């Protein structure tokens, strides 16, 4: 089309590119043959440590951190270094991980997010990128994005407007997209829209990395997010997810009420919230939402968001339908179970959504395979290393 | 004939640019840059200077628990922005010193398997023996300047490493390219992996190496031909390769060989008789009298024992005009079996230190023997007995293994004692470190600049003299006997100017002619840690 | 399990943007594209639309003494620029096709070797076996949708020419993307090297494959049945797999057996007989008739005359819900022993068995002709020459118009010529060829000659097949392929004496054939691209390649 | 605190590899080199030995039927394959000058536009005023030894071709590297655009620069300086700039002005000089006598004439330890109104004035030869046929060996033939020309006549200038070179009638004229190499780039 496109260049990664890149770095793991093939021979000590190895060596040094946000730090750059070893170790340690990758460290970690920056993660959409959105999102290396979690950083958690910094939420809800529902993580892409902050002590704070001004509000903020949902949908296609999170209430309800009507989307605090209180049961986001649901029809929302997304995924859905959070809320009562075995639970949950969408008539991947279970646990990313030729 | 590797070169935009250590700013891409390398919305709006973000760095260093994490977390900023890297460093010497070197690198070794994060040097193996050249070509810096290898057998005073002895080289080389400017991109540090005879090591499910005993003699040798024929065809003639933390006999055997054919530095022995040889000639500028005057008594008889004392005899003969022979005579050491060859003298058998301190009666007192507390209250008090200012130097490292703590050098002596220390010490008087990062960042600055094929003793004397030389009252006062790493790129540049200077005296010096101010020439060819502009 | 490689993603700029033929525009990158892109003074100043480069292109091309040099700047140029090369072959297809297509093509393969310039393709030989998988993963296209194969024993009418085979695929690709918009990232053109049987080529210094005769067997079939199932497990069920060139009883036991597994067709089987089939009922709309009417004498019962002859007795099955066996009765073919009988049937290769009716032996064509009378006569021999002046005349004593296609190529091997065909026939014959003539002037009249090329329907049938997500390749798609190109010649290029619609409007030819066998596999329940559209012509034109530049970012 | 380039290194493989012409080697890749670096299918299974891409290339090369076509595909070929397109030139030198030098190189300065393929150079236009430097930094190789530069304002004889006279610089560098083995990576080719005043170039679609007349005075001045300051800024004091191609007074301004400043060479002034004195001092040595006993005439007194005058009157200085000027009192030219004189002095362009001596004026060639009775004529008159029979013939009886060269470009312009020179002077002139002539039959012997091609002399020179680390250019290193290359010519090619040594063992001569140019930089205090090696013959020829593949790992 007459739109512009990145040029993108692809080699073979070797030596220090192939170290560098956290998508292929197995560290220590790399076996001797892939260290002749891929020139990391004297890169590398001679031992071969397996990803088993250097998870034990990983959690036996977190264990070590004296602050909750210093193992939210060692998290991070793991995460940024040896993406693989990063999942493989949530999974297996989820209970004890969750609090310092996920609430409440998480929400810590953006009132430090200046402080604390270390390694890029996520997209950044700002008011200064008002007519260059899609240029924006061309700079973004994957062409095939699924879920998108975005913030505007509003209402973090209980802590209020944390601005820019508002990105530690998406970030960390996406781990768990993969972790727990096992969506690819080259397909999740976090975004922050920075409109600003009216948090004072971070407009006077040297270390805050967002637009130093207070929050636009009303048509200059409409113009911004329209042609942010446009730019997503032009780029992404009709099946991208668009998750709304951390937004204020007045907000949340306009941009659900606005976008799901034209794009795939939902907001975790509204429609996730409503869905795992309601699996429990078998005047805000929380409280009307919930209301709602239980008209129609441990509370952690990521017993239900991670299922919800990969039924979606694995469907090819187009929109979210009120009957999908319904047969999640079942799915999930009919298994709180612990987070232990939360990868069958999400299988379950993507399953009963995937199935409700098809009923509708709003999945895309068609025709429904027969075994939506077996489906959906096929479709679901392993953190085991990949061997390399 | 020889293969060669095919390198790719491109421009460096995106992810590659924010994960290459060398080009990453981090937040301190202007928005010019990242509109020009497509970095815009992969960083969030604020561009933050590079002095907002050492401060940032300081904050989160300072709230870390453990020495070993403050470690990690510098280790991890070397390689993800090397200049925020060395420019935090040159400007936190003093605090982050015992952190990225001595003691804190020792416990960095002992640990290094269960810590091991990004890599960090090469390593050449036993099971690289035929393909030593094969090895030097996976490293993607072609024109290295300094190279600083170990086989980790002696690793500080904490013993046999092995592989994990690589603490060390990458702690050694950002001292010369953070206190020397030895640009980062030009150094090279190597472990050489021939097995340890470590056993926890051996049984640690952690290690990194060869999980064999250490390899000696003819296999060993084999190793080591293969490694310096393969730098020197590699790297050309000029290329210096600094030898550490190699066991006394093999550091010897090594330093004899190679330094007939290659530019090569022990810094182990050398560089310890430099630092403790200009730490002298300042104490005696400082409390008064000439070498040649002293009466000498060291602990422990390896590397840094003979080494300093075959300085100290040098240094004597220059100045006396005397031959070296009898310069040797006033110079005695005590090994693990009591009071190499050229020291012994004839005397009457003794096998206790303090029996040695009771009929030798030195001025001078030298712990170079990798075991703690040897120097007790006793010895102490008989040094103090014997001497109005006793020159005490309890060099052991890491900490543990230290003759003597500072408090006790000052409390035993009654505040007499001339102290000066290899493990940091808080003030009690400001006790001076003789630390070899004193000399070793200069001296490698001198030779590079000077294109050295060799290096000559007399620069070892001619480096000494420019660290004596910038002791002065303003650091004696405190009973500070060297200046402070605060200004230490000024000190290297005047060790490197004297260094260079020798070279092309001695005729040793291949950049030719010597431009006229060697000391502005020196700073000239320091690396800036300053972040670059980007096109 | 299967290990994979690792792919490094960057930004293309400088000499790296320049060196990918994908991305390089050449002097077209504008004077924003090249600050943007490191590329300013790299290039001359001028800013050089894709429009002038062709132009600059066209006038260079045209001043080669020799074909082969025409050949060697146009590989060279799709090896460079590739947007710029199929922009430049769709806007001159008619004088490009003789040049990167039939008969250049078959001395390219000829000369492969000698005349070896930028890589094209992927070669799998005897010497990976075991390591095919490995061999594909070098392929730098994740996502590839049309795979085009061949071990080069039968390249046109020239016999074997080994791994040098690879030219054929690589120029049928070329016009899968040129003339049907088959993405060519998602084009991968494959030569197997087992050897060859040429002693000119094992005897030629510049040879580029295995020195050594073709393997045959066991050893061969292990190496295809790994082949097929390296190919199913990389790109998956819905990658086509077009088998060409190969020699006719490996031909048909490939197609055989792989159709049971896999979504294949053999272009010089099924492709062939498609487009002949088109030719005949254009040829019939032009002279009046019917297929069931006709009586056909084949010379050459190989691939292309028995596959022709299975599409016309199918076709004409259906159009008249007789048996198929009854309308393989007045289907005649005569071989390189004579016509094909009854009394010959126990020595025939089974592909012939078919048409082995019970007749009297006849040991030429003249007397195949004499004896049968056809209305139809179709040469697919490989043998120059053989539609003599006797034989044409007396085609044209027993016919008012006969319809004569002379389809051996090259050139050179064609049964007789244009001019010969009209001239002999008193400008009544209705002719159709192989090989590219130019047109022929007699009496008064101007004689446009159609060229039953298989690039009228291969590019469609493709494309068809792709934007369907087809599993399987059915018969009746290529019945749809033959009624969709017949449906495009009309009057106006029958008054000029063509029975073909000219390659000057192939990509709107291309995307009424893709919707046809598209609609063709809903309706079979083949397809995997669910719903379909509702309109397949339109959809079919919005899946094509276009070879516009790009903006870049 | 100026801006840099970040750049990134990753080992190349597959495609990359591939398309890289530094590193490509086509199908000389061994089976182990394709396996480490995922070459295996991307390449047919045939190794083909450097030796053999030679023999099949030159096959090809010799079946275009234009020149122009050889100059594309070797331009082609540098760009894909240096190494081979390298040692091709080398083994091929006699046969390949023609096509990749002089004379077709200025045809494709003509047709650059038209026939514009592979990027090649860095271009600085008018439009990169204030950002000279930046421009520069897209160029990636960063240790620049050579820079070739042009304005394109005077292409041999063609005039003013603008932008399009990037062939000249990037011809002449590849004989830098081929013929003295200058490191092709060290080799930068400079255009510089300021438009130009060709009325044909600015009314072609094709023209590839600025489309505007040429910028002269003080514009043109802001951004040479700007250029020079740039190349000094980024590649230091030891970088060489070598002029090209630029018009008379502007290349004798700049020549003038940055000699002072860089290291700095003008092939068209100083390289003719130095070659031209080469071919007196071998013609010397062939017959016999000194410098100082010749009487010497030149028909043309322009930027050729005088330059070879003024080094003929300097070498004769040298020789005889006399002043300049006497040295110049036997030497004579005629330009286009006839012998220069002392009474014609105040009409003569100042620097014809040091040649204009005392006699009586003459209008024609003819009257000076009769008058004059030199012992040396030469022809740098840029007109065809002027040494006419009865000037042959007079120089023949005033000299039993008259030294004849007829140095006007191309053969259309010289003075005369070599079939001329020995027939109208029975077999005893020693001629040489600037143009290649075929050998000459007569009585019962083969004249082989030598050419004064500046490509003896400019490649062993820059060799000798990189070599020794010079910083400046002293006219005493052009005597040195003259000297090193005549001490080449021997009886070997003295028997043949030619002066110079044949290019067949060029690397051998550019070694001895690099080690007399570099003993020269020392002697004067002009080197940085310090100190000099004992033997600068065995020295220059251990720097010099051999083109034989490397192995890869």
């Amino acid at each position: 089309e007459e739109l512009p496109v990145m040029p993108w260049a692809t080699s073979v990664a070797s030596g220090y590119t192939l170290l560098r890149d956290p998508r292929h770095n197995k560290g220590l793991a790399f076996t001797e043959r892939e260290r002749d093939a891929h020139y990391l021979r004297g890169l590398l000590p001679p031992a071969v440590v397996s990803q088993e190895l250097q998870i034990k060596k990983f959690m036996n040094n977190l264990r070590q951190y004296q602050l909750p946000i210093q193992c939210y730090m060692a998290m991070m750059n793991l995460q940024e270094t040896d993406e693989r070893l990063f999942y493989k170790l949530l999974i297996e340690n989820v209970v004890e991980l969750l609090p310092y990758v996920y609430t409440p460290t998480v929400g810590e970690a953006c009132q430090k997010y200046g402080s604390i920056f270390g390694r890029p993660q996520g997209l950044y959409v700002s008011l200064k990128d008002k007519g260059r959105v899609l240029e924006v999102l061309r700079n973004w290396p994957h062409r095939n994005v699924q879920v998108i979690c975005v913030t505007d950083g509003e209402r973090i958690l209980g802590l209020g407007d944390l601005g820019c910094q508002g990105m530690g939420i998406p970030v960390g809800k996406l781990a768990l997209y993969t972790a727990l529902g096992g969506v690819d993580p080259s397909a999740c892409l976090p975004i922050t829209i920075d409109v600003g902050t009216n948090n004072e002590k971070l407009l006077n704070d040297e270390f805050y990395i967002g637009l130093r001004q207070k929050r636009a509000r009303g048509e200059e903020y409409d113009e911004l997010m329209e042609e942010f949902m446009a730019a997503v949908k032009t780029f992404y296609g009709e099946k991208v997810l668009i998750q709304f999170e951390d937004f204020a209430n007045h907000n949340a309800f306009d941009l659900l009420e606005k976008y799901s009507k034209t794009h795939l989307v939902f907001n975790d605090d509204i429609q996730g919230t409503a869905s795992v209180v309601l699996a429990g049961l078998l005047a805000g986001e929380a409280g009307t939402g919930i209301a709602e649901l239980i008209a129609l029809e441990q509370s952690n929302n990521a017993y239900i968001f991670p299922g919800l997304g990969l039924g979606l995924v694995i469907s090819g859905a187009v929109r979210v339908h009120e009957d999908m959070l319904l047969a999640a809320s079942a799915a999930l009562a009919d298994q709180f179970p612990p987070f232990t075995n939360i990868r069958k639970i999400s299988a379950y949950i993507a399953a009963a959504v995937a199935a409700k969408a098809y009923e509708l008539g709003l999945a895309t991947r068609l025709p429904p395979p027969k075994d939506l279970v077996a489906y959906a646990e096929s479709c679901m990313y392993s953190p085991v290393y990949r061997n390399y030729q």
